[PDB]
């Protein structure tokens, strides 16, 4: 079916998270999840993506997908044009839609495998370790939105380390973070969430 | 084909790196690359791997790959039980070997989204950040060594931060780090490569 | 087949390890795996092994090996002579070969059930606890060793402890060792790999 | 024929060389020497090199070589579709190899032209300005690779200027530039080669 | 066509850049463009060149492509001859002019090969890091000069290094770099344009 | 009709002004005034312009134009394919001029609709708010220079503010900004043209 | 047979020993040993030679052999013009091979000749007389280098004498120089190996 406003989202997390990070490439494979044409999948993502990503993707498609279809032809399965073009000469919705279930397999991981492929720029996420939590903000919560994106982009909630400690400290407000690195080094969560829970 | 050597190093990198790290994935699926079948694929994996790992991403298979066969069968592919079961009744190597190339698109994509699912342990490369670069080692070959491997776990080389100057700076030998410290602060890897260059 | 050289490097450490090691029976099946006849596993054997340890496991599997045959032809399997014998008549290579599969399940069982009885002298490993790291050796390098054939020979890893901390200690070179002791009590592997890493 | 690592290689030399390097396009020529098809070289070189780049050149390909077959079809050769498209309709390797062979001089001069046109990004050569020389590594062969390279990059090796001879003296080990500054001012390559030639 | 004056600035180009300046292989290239004969082609060059550049570029003309002919006679040309002789027996303008397209290609690919081939004399730019600027002269007119010419020669206008700074600041009028030294180190375009921009 | 110098000088004012500047669109829509291909108007802009956002703006066109094509069939021109490539079977220059009018009108406006598309880098314009008027250059013409050049990029001459007061004032020459300066704040055109018309 | 190696070791002994050296040509009439034509020796020595050298000995070929032809034909040959052209009609490999042994004679002689008329530039060779022993290098070993390149270069051994003993002197190190310059005047070799045999 037509996802409108999560693809936007993913837009959005790909634009702060990149085409790497476990998310993007987890929701991208969650989508390929039904039997559908990749013709408007590709068409939605070089809607939301830009072109050349696209196109490129595309034409390795054509490329390595081509190279299948000579293995298939060697097997004999009698395909590969015009599915396997993405729009042959009257994929036209349903008619493209006439897939084979295991042209549909076939399909759907070629435009993940392409998906997979190209890089992405390699800076979307700078923010994570940037300017600092919202003086107002609390700052509790900010450490929790820290180590859950943080986890989002390196892949794992176990990055945590007195980096990521002196980063929230860092990222902590002028109150806090004046009160934490007086408090002690080798601080812990505990140490944070018990010192700054209060506003004045 | 069998690969022997090439499958012990991913499992060592995937005991170092996690199966979740870029390069695991990026090796299994060119791997994936052969027409073969997912029983012995399996069996090499369960034999690198831990056991509950692959029979659970097997398990999975059969639960999504028999629904995908009433899916197949809403399309009336006729088939999904012997191939699509790993080995159904007689997949005795050449007689699995019998898959349609499309359901060798299936089996691949199945296989592929199995290893996807299941979570790393979550702690493979705590090395990374541990102890140091070996004080008879060479300084900036350890930092190449660090941001190499960190390209590979964080999944870009775009980690390098003060997080990473610091890193090196504990990393590097008491010689070049005692020399670094009262260099300065702000100090790049030009200054690092500059400074700790010999022997004595 | 023919394992020679593997063969000779367990004996070595049988002779290191003892014939009790996790290490030397694991070994020991697995050889075992290979459709082939006792007589030359045995003959083998008391190539590498001493002679009374041979014909007595030999000696015991005529014995419950005949009464598994009582059992055998109580149930009638009508054998256990010439192939339960290790060579009854005619068992010259080929005419042995002839064994029933469920017969080389009997006497692989038998082999290495007789292989499992009888005891090692009781002191080949010694060397672990004894003299010292050389002392222009590395020292971790040296550790690891220590850790790898502690669990060869103890059956685990989960050996270490302080034991095994003063055990390296004073394996350690006069200098890595003079710098431990005055270092600290409750020293862990962490500052014996950051203290002793030099040459002078 | 396929060259495999000096193709590796070159990509290399172009991602420090760029591919404008005379070393680069001379490498490009010397391998076009062989009647072959343009589809393999074009593949290879978008394996190496990065997608646009090729599919532009291939593309440029498309129209100047149809505004040829307009040329050679007012001269009425018949020709210009299968083969000068890089594969038409089953230039299926061989079908491809099926080349006039005024036909090969064609694609090969149109590849060479396509490759000719594109610009490098512009900077991959900054390391022969750059670090210096190693402070353990020889000083004169330090010299030599610079000027070697420097006639690699520049396009001769008639650089070398008092330019040349502060780079290398910035470059040179701090033992060596420091004797060689308070040496003399117009110092030439048989001073440097005379002074550092040492260890100590 | 006849190109005169445009032959007479890239020969005038060729004793200031060199036969090696992608400029000087990118008019040759360009000219190349129409069919034509390499005859005039070769007696124009000899013309701006001199004689045994000309002559030896055509002996291998000669010697490789009637390589090339043999290749074209296992594959059955059918020529080689008279115009893969430059002129063999009739090629009087027209007679020559009768080249097939293929022929035209591999006379075109041939004669930019040569002219590829053989090395320029190695020092025709020495003006350029050379006297100064003249200083009744303008400063940046004449360093937008440098710049320029200097991607000429080098191939890329990424030349400009501190290098390039200071071969600007000698060549300057002795007012302007008189200006310079003592305004700054580390001084940039910005600085000396807005420094010198007067007469007095 | 084939416009060269202007074109040349559009491409000039794109790189100076950007693909976004009214004037660029202007003079796109300008030259759009006539019956003529779509095909040498993108061969002319790719030629000026650089490849992918040419190729970008056609890709666009066959997927939105064949979008319109679906339209079109649903009101049934029976039309889109050869035209509405650009070039389909036979558009050689006739051949394509056999555009019906209405279709000219579809053509010209989805040209225009692709080159409106794409972005521009993003900053071409720098040079207007930057380094100076020349200090020999009169200082009203440069003022009238900046504020015609001011309303090509803002878009209207409406922009000029005391913002563009101390623009021209940093660019004035050192003598007539020196001027202005101690003259007065809140200081409009008539004083600067008053003042600093002189050379002495 | 095909030299390869050989024949480019001899091009770097003759771009440093000259073709003149007893060694150049004396390898040049060891390689003449075989039957073999003319046509590739001098494809051959024009792809190490540089070309008017090469093509010149040809010319002189041409003349002086047919000069010869016409004395053959004074005694009654009947041949010169095909082989003894270089390649005269079909002197494609065998049909040249087709040669008479006193044509090959003649050939080889003939050959020989041209490659002995033309000068060496004259002076490859400086390096002999040139900058020192390395200073690590050891001193005896660098002079029997000296002696035994000066035999290549001067023809005899016999050059040695006290010109040839200041030659080392010179090029000894700093340290062996300086022990010997003090050692003593009119010192044989057996002074210098005797002195300067260590390190230190």
């Amino acid at each position: 079916g037509f996802d409108f406003a999560v693809i936007k989202e993913l837009k959005t997390a790909a634009s702060q998270y990149g085409a790497t990070a476990p998310y993007t490439l987890a929701i991208v494979e969650s989508v390929a999840d039904n039997w559908l044409t990749p013709t408007d999948w590709n068409t939605l993502v070089r809607a939301v993506l830009s072109g050349g990503d696209h196109l490129l993707w595309k034409s390795e498609f054509f490329e390595n997908c081509r190279d299948t279809a000579k293995r298939n032809q060697q097997a004999g399965n009698g395909w590969d044009f015009d599915m396997l073009t993405g729009s042959g000469n009257y994929s036209s919705t349903d008619a493209q839609m006439q897939y084979d279930p295991g042209l549909f397999a076939q399909i759907q991981a070629a435009a993940t495998k392409a998906w997979r492929k190209l890089p992405v720029k390699g800076d979307p996420g700078a923010s994570l370790t940037g300017v600092k939590q919202g003086p107002d903000e609390p700052f509790a919560d900010f450490v929790h939105r820290l180590i859950t994106t943080a986890g989002r982009i390196f892949g794992s909630a176990e990055a945590g380390v007195d980096y990521v400690k002196q980063l929230a400290y860092e990222n902590a407000n002028p109150a806090c973070q004046a009160a934490i690195r007086p408090y002690r080094k080798k601080t812990d969560l505990t140490g944070y969430i018990r010192l700054c829970s209060d506003i004045g």
